């Protein structure tokens, strides 16, 4: 579990989103596995803007942070799950370290901020959800 707060928006796994998640829906998108909803307090995340390849990210099946390389964001197959049939998951990023399901949400970051959150797994690979892209969060 896990999400970002930035300004007015939730952003969480679309497929952990909860019944608020849902009634107060700004935008989701299936094929990032993201959810956005609008919040009453102010978040005071901060979302990168760049396209660096190095960050730590959050693992909650260890209770620690791991520095990784990561790939660029691109679309990526992705195994069948009880949330998704087998797809190509889009603006999706890469590297070599441990991650279980419950990971899922898990915040990765660089020197400027937020990149993404855990989205995927398997075979000692951990996949992340970016979000550098959504420069709406910000406005
Ligand atoms: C983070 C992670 N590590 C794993 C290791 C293993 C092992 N062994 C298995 C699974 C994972 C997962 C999450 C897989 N997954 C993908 C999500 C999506 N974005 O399509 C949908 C829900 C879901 O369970
Ligand atoms: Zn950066």
């Amino acid at each position: 579990s896990g999400a970002i707060y930035v300004g007015n928006y939730r952003v969480v796994n679309r497929h952990l989103a909860t019944h608020n998640d849902w009634a107060n829906l700004v935008w989701e998108d299936s094929s990032r596995d993201l959810l956005v909803s609008s919040t009453t307090a102010q978040g005071c995340d901060t979302i990168a803007r760049c396209d660096c390849q190095t960050g730590v990210y959050y693992c909650s099946s260890r209770r620690k942070h791991y520095p990784v390389s990561f790939s660029k964001p691109s679309l990526i197959f992705v195994e069948a799950s009880e949330y998704y049939p087998a797809r190509y998951q889009s603006h999706l990023m890469l590297a070599v370290g441990h991650s279980e399901p419950g990971d899922c949400g898990g915040i990765l970051r660089c020197q400027h901020g937020v990149v993404g959150i855990v989205s995927t797994g398997g075979n000692g690979l951990v996949g992340f959800a970016d979000v550098r892209d959504l420069l709406w969060l910000d406005e």
